[PDB]
């Protein structure tokens, strides 16, 4: 019934993603959270980038130990560039029984008005914003706030670190780390 | 064996913030090892319903046993009365006269530093290390080394508050530490 949705390139997946998923899953009492991998946008595309194959494997190794965490390949499967609205439009139909909670960073709530079909989107899913404790998102949109201790880690940051041969311990699952060294990613 | 880091705290309970900081400062300043220094229970708190020192100690043990370069320094838990950082470092200074201690403190706490007992004298015994978020560096007249570490706002107080209210703490501290907290019923009532 109540399913959370976390989008991203998950290149690579990390503890920040798991923490956010877990906090929201409990704070709002969802039955499960789906990680919705986004395809690497055209302007970032090029060789030397991670294959979809690898990202999905890291994501599975990252969500392996959690039965209430799943991977929703719906956006990555469909043709190419999908506005968030379209993806959610297609999911609502395939699962009319589910009330999706789209999870985003509080930093993003400031740009929702620039999101494609944002108006209609709000009719398809319930937005959940993430904010540091002691803060609430004040916005004209009906958005749900969930306070979560800040963990300044991102896929971008991790790729940069693996390039500088810098330590990434405690930043992401050890399974993902092994996989990264084994296949020499971001090297 | 010159460069040794030190991280003080209640470790009630220890959590990933401790581990991340210890790891980051370790590689950053190329330390020989990092010692976690459990604080002694405040005398005005003796008798309340606070976690036993031994429990804090076993959890810290559980949190650091898979790490070669991490260890526990019991200096402060050797004296029953009130504990002051100056005396502890003075004592450690004598037991290990060849070691160059790097006291690691949070970016926030940097402001309270002038209010530390015998701070002037302590500054001669240790090289302070402030953890800062990338970009925003700390500003103090005191000579302290800066180390940028990705923020992870987790504290023992937070974890204590959460367990009492029976709120989730997943990914905020080691599973072996959580197992121990469960099996022994810490943080309840």
């Amino acid at each position: 019934r109540k399913i959370g949705i976390i989008g991203g390139t998950f290149d690579p997946p990390h503890y920040g993603h798991l923490l956010i998923a877990n906090e929201v899953y409990h704070a709002l009492n969802l039955e499960e959270v789906w990680f919705l991998p986004n395809q690497i946008p055209p302007h970032k595309q090029g060789r030397n980038i991670t294959s979809v194959e690898s990202r999905l494997q890291m994501l599975e190794l990252a969500t392996e130990a959690e039965e209430h965490f799943s991977i929703c390949l719906e956006e990555l499967s469909r043709k190419g560039p999908s506005y968030t609205y379209d993806t959610m439009l297609q999911l609502t139909k395939k699962y009319p029984d589910v009330q999706f909670h789209f999870i985003i960073g509080g930093d993003m709530v400031e740009y929702l008005p620039k999101w494609y079909n944002i108006e209609a989107l709000l009719d398809l899913v319930t937005f959940v914003g993430v904010a540091r404790p002691g803060y609430k998102l004040r916005t004209p949109y009906p958005i749900t706030t969930v306070e979560i201790p800040e963990f300044a880690v991102s896929s971008s940051l991790l790729r940069e670190r693996y390039k500088e041969k810098k330590t990434c311990k405690y930043l992401l699952p050890e399974k993902v780390q092994v996989y990264i060294e084994r296949n020499g990613l971001y090297e």
